[PDB]
């Protein structure tokens, strides 16, 4: 009755507040409450951190999962910060910040406008030397001040997109590479395995002046040498990382290389030469910039499902050249004659033959061959024909068919088994079954209240705020769990509602 | 008009989102094909007896479509020596993989999807068996007595039951209301909807 008098104000903290989750914390399964930043809040909602969850989802149905979200729930912080950050000398300076800023959106927009651009390049090519063509006169300008216009773009918007998508990328590589020597050692633990790559190259540029460079921690890092040698003496320790006008060397180096391999970059890269030669010559920049464009999810998703088990697609394609070089020779050992007509080989020339003929078009390689009256001689030549033309190209059809739409089948049904998988069973939680249910919409209070896996990031961010004193308040001892790192708190086996009881 | 007519008619049109973009990136990598061969193979064509890119575009769609077949095969053959090897790869390419792979594709969409509709239909029919609709437990727990789940079915929950209840709640006045413990009636006009049950059928109550 006291809690019903006072309505108002409640409701009001109601959006502001999550519950937080329980942990084991010395026994039993305490829940814990702390006023979540609105700030964050508001940040969290929005386009890039939906399709991130979507991502986080998806992962977790292909298939360690509460390590898995954590390292999610992390770099999905860094990313805000990071977005947060973007929201005559010193003058040049500034201006450049602001137009880093911009092309972040500008990055977006860009690419939009970028498959526009290249759109109107090529149909308008598409439209001795060449005429160029007919229509209004004023084409050809028109023509060439569109593809100068576009080529730039590309080469602008394509270096601002890729340099976020860097920072944000590296920052993962780096973490990782930290959890890493913390808890194991690469030549140290027992040496890098020679394996990718990557893992090698990041063994070599391991020693640098600054590693912990975007990141945030340090310190840490110097600990964690200091934890080992301590059996390692000193010496070893201080060889491996140890310790404008002048900038840091390895670092950048290893920066450039990483920078690298991720695909996007190179992805982006590739369209911009392509832009080059679009210039150059103006069909092979049309061709470019249209491959390029595409694209579309809904048409990436068919696009994706096309090509897939295809090692294996590739694998069949190459069996059938196999099996027409091998029916070719048989041919040409038993039913020589027949070619070498128009009016009036070699067992290459003949294999080249037949695929040809096959390619062009399908059809009956016994069709193409002159047909044979006999008496030869003529049954056998018509049973090879049957043979071949029922057998190699009904099943190699029939193969490739299932493949491409078994395959596609596939991924349907892959796809929604993650969608209705993740109804059935709460992902906090690990007991997702009416059991819930046994209430009105029990388990659909677990899922809203919960457990919030949004309301555990806010939870670690909130955390990574409040001193010793906040952490003290806050049982700190959740924050050694998770410095230890050791996870274990995070429960997985028993909600509130069994618990009580 | 005919509904099964209707059925197909609806399986066949579906996912076609999807099934038109599908076919618009046919249409760009035709184009695509013929403009190299158009800068590759020149000649060729400008036969009979005795182009521009549009130009070339328009035929190769126009082969294509009349009739499927091989764009390659449509062309003049080379004998070389050229300059025919090359032409050759390019024809064997345009034969054995766009064609090949949209019919596959088309296919599959056409498939999948007509699979995908009748199991999603399969399912709809067993779910509503296995879990009471009205009641939320729909597991043979009714199950523990003779046809027990069959009974809460027949007897239940009634779903018609209830709707027979509304039009009921509608016709009897305030002395009604009050002698069907309106209390529904209230709850109907909050409309708040927390009575129907969910959670507990008489049976698992008692006990």
């Amino acid at each position: 009755n006291f809690l019903e008098l006072a309505e108002s104000i409640l409701e009001y903290f109601r959006p502001y507040l999550g519950r937080i989750e329980i942990m084991g914390a010395s026994r039993r399964i305490e829940r814990i409450y702390f006023e979540i930043s609105e700030t964050n809040r508001a940040q969290w909602e929005m386009p890039q951190v939906k399709e991130s969850k979507r991502q986080f989802i998806f992962d977790v149905v292909n298939e360690e999962k509460m390590e898995l979200f954590v390292s999610f729930c992390e770099d999905t912080i860094f990313e805000m910060q990071i977005a947060a950050q973007i929201s005559f000398w010193g003058e040049l300076e500034v201006q450049r910040v602001k137009f880093l800023n911009y092309l972040s959106r500008n990055f977006y927009t860009l690419r939009f406008l970028a498959l526009f651009l290249a759109f109107a390049i090529n149909f308008i090519l598409l439209f001795v030397y060449y005429f160029l063509e007919e229509s209004t006169g004023y084409m050809e300008p028109a023509l060439w001040c569109l593809s100068l216009l576009h080529t730039l773009v590309a080469f602008l918007c394509i270096i601002g997109y890729n340099c976020l998508k860097v920072p944000l990328v590296i920052f993962k590589r780096e973490k990782e590479l930290a959890r890493k020597l913390e808890f194991d050692g690469l030549y140290i633990t027992e040496q890098p395995g020679d394996d990718d790559v990557k893992g090698q190259w990041d063994r070599l540029v391991l020693n640098t002046p600054s590693f912990p460079s975007n990141y945030w921690d340090k310190f840490v890092k110097r600990k964690v040498l200091d934890k080992h040698g301590d059996i390692f003496g000193r010496e070893r320790i201080a060889e491996l990382l140890g310790m404008l006008m002048s900038i840091d060397v390895k670092y950048q180096i290893w920066k450039f290389g990483v920078i690298f391999t991720d695909n996007s970059f190179l992805y982006l890269g590739w369209y911009m030469v392509m832009s080059l030669l679009g210039h150059y010559n103006n069909f092979f920049f049309a061709a470019h910039l249209l491959d390029i464009a595409m694209g579309v999810k809904t048409l990436r998703t068919i696009l994706s499902s096309v090509t897939h088990n295809g090692k294996q697609l590739v694998m069949t394609v190459g069996l059938l050249a196999v099996v027409v070089y091998l029916y070719t020779v048989v041919a040409f050992n038993f039913f020589r004659k027949f070619y070498n007509k128009s009016e009036d080989d070699d067992m290459m020339t003949c294999y080249l033959f037949h695929m040809y003929v096959g390619v062009r078009a399908g059809g009956g390689i016994g069709d193409e061959i002159e047909d044979p009256a006999g008496d030869e001689y003529e049954l056998y030549r018509v049973v090879f024909d049957i043979t071949f033309f029922f057998f190699v190209i009904v099943i190699l059809l029939a193969i490739i068919q299932g493949l491409i739409i078994d395959a596609f089948g596939e991924l349907r049904d892959q796809q929604e088994q993650v969608k209705e998988d993740m109804e059935t069973k709460c992902f906090i939680c690990g007991i997702g079954s009416d059991y819930f249910d046994t209430t009105p919409h029990g388990f659909e209070t677990h899922t809203l209240e919960e457990h919030n896996l949004a309301n555990y990031m806010f939870f670690l961010m909130y955390l990574i705020n409040k001193d010793e004193t906040e952490h003290t308040g806050q049982e700190s001892y959740v924050w050694k769990m998770y410095q230890e790192r050791c996870w274990d708190f995070f429960p997985a086996g028993d909600c509130f509602r069994k618990q009580y009881e």
